[PDB]
């Protein structure tokens, strides 16, 4: 058994010569030499079985990523675990190893307009596929966009993903939410559970803005401050957009705020391509019904050099699970079944 940073990595014989990459709440990640394909790969060790929420994230990730097949979506190559449920305490998920991510790149590198254009195209091309499967990613952000040394981009981390459910989207004002604060659409804080495709478009809009300036556009410091930052740039919502918020707590909160004018994009982003700012505006629309969709975004003049719907594939079938009430002991069973194809035979 190889060890890395006070942690067993029971991934052999196939995977050797481990180097530490990182760690987080999810577990730990290393690169390893794959002795079948003769490449280094990313391997993340997940130890989720003592927490139902970690089992949920693990199962969503595995189920979604094994179904999906797309150039701009990270795949799963292999899954290593014990041969029995009883002996299974860890799951190792093997994925293509990528050089860096967009969070890291934005902290250190100015992006040319051509880089911004290519990254955005790739994000939207991947998202077209995700949305075509009736799936919402729900946590799109720079650290979930992986990059290789030739700037090929792959969306990762589907642990918060869901099947779209627009007819159950409505909730009350200030309802708690899990996905990353800075990339949350304004409606999350007002009347949405984040069960529509428009939640992901907002996040992409925020990423686009962050590409233009290397700084998050709406860096809120707590739940309602996120709405403060959004309205600080978009300005007060129109009467029409307010009328779509039927919940009185949410509407009356908005009506209580002093009138704020829209900050023009070309003042926040003086060096940006005007077509990029036009698409930005459409992605960062307050009213989610008026927000541009993924396929429209791809057809936008900013992306004309890349746009090709015949080369922007969709999923063969809409995705459906066979649940959020299930005990961590049942989710372990499902993780066991779902990983079985990677065992000898
Ligand atoms: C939050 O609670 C949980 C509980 C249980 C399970 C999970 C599950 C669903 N969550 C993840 O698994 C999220 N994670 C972590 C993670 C780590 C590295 C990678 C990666 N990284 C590089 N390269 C690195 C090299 C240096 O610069 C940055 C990129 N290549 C390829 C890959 Cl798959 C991808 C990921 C990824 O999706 C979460």
């Amino acid at each position: 058994p190889e060890m890395v940073r006070g942690q067993v990595f029971d991934v052999g014989p196939r995977y050797t010569n481990l180097s530490y990459i990182g760690e987080g709440a999810y577990g730990m990640v290393c690169s390893a030499y794959d002795n079948v394909n003769k490449v280094r790969v990313a391997i993340k060790k997940i130890s989720p079985f003592e927490h139902q929420t970690y089992c949920q994230r693990t199962l969503r990730e595995i189920k979604i990523l094994l179904r999906f097949r797309h150039e701009n979506i990270i795949g799963i190559n292999d899954i290593i675990r014990a041969p029995t449920i009883e002996q299974m305490k860890d799951v190792y998920i093997v994925q293509d190893l990528m050089e860096t991510d967009l969070y890291k790149l934005l902290k250190t590198q100015h992006l040319s307009n051509d880089h911004i254009c290519y990254f955005l195209y790739q994000i939207l091309r991947g998202l077209k596929y995700i949305h075509s499967a009736n799936v919402l990613h729900r946590d799109l952000k720079p650290s979930n966009l992986l990059l290789n040394t030739t700037c090929d981009l792959k969306i990762c981390d589907f642990g918060l993903a869901r099947v779209a459910d627009p007819d159950h989207d409505h909730t009350g004002f200030l309802t708690e939410y899990v996905a990353t604060r800075w990339y949350r659409a304004p409606e999350i804080m007002l009347n949405s559970k984040g069960y529509t495709k428009s939640i992901d478009i907002w996040s992409v809009g925020c990423i686009l803005a962050e590409m233009l300036s290397n700084r998050p556009i709406f860096p809120g410091k707590h739940y309602l401050d996120q709405l403060n930052h959004i309205l600080g740039i978009l300005g007060s919502p129109s009467q029409e957009d307010l009328n779509c918020i039927i919940n009185l707590k949410a509407r009356n909160y908005l009506l209580s705020l002093p009138h704020k004018n829209k900050v023009p994009w070309n003042r926040l982003f003086p060096n940006a391509d005007s077509k990029a700012l036009d698409l930005l505006d459409k992605m960062l629309t307050f009213n989610p019904h008026k927000r541009i969709e993924v396929e429209q975004a791809l057809a936008h003049p900013y992306l004309e050099q890349y746009y090709d719907p015949s080369d922007e594939p969709i999923a063969e079938a809409p995705f459906k699970f066979d649940l959020d009430d299930l005990p961590k002991e049942k989710l372990k069973e499902l993780i066991f079944e779902e990983t079985a194809r990677f065992q000898p035979g």
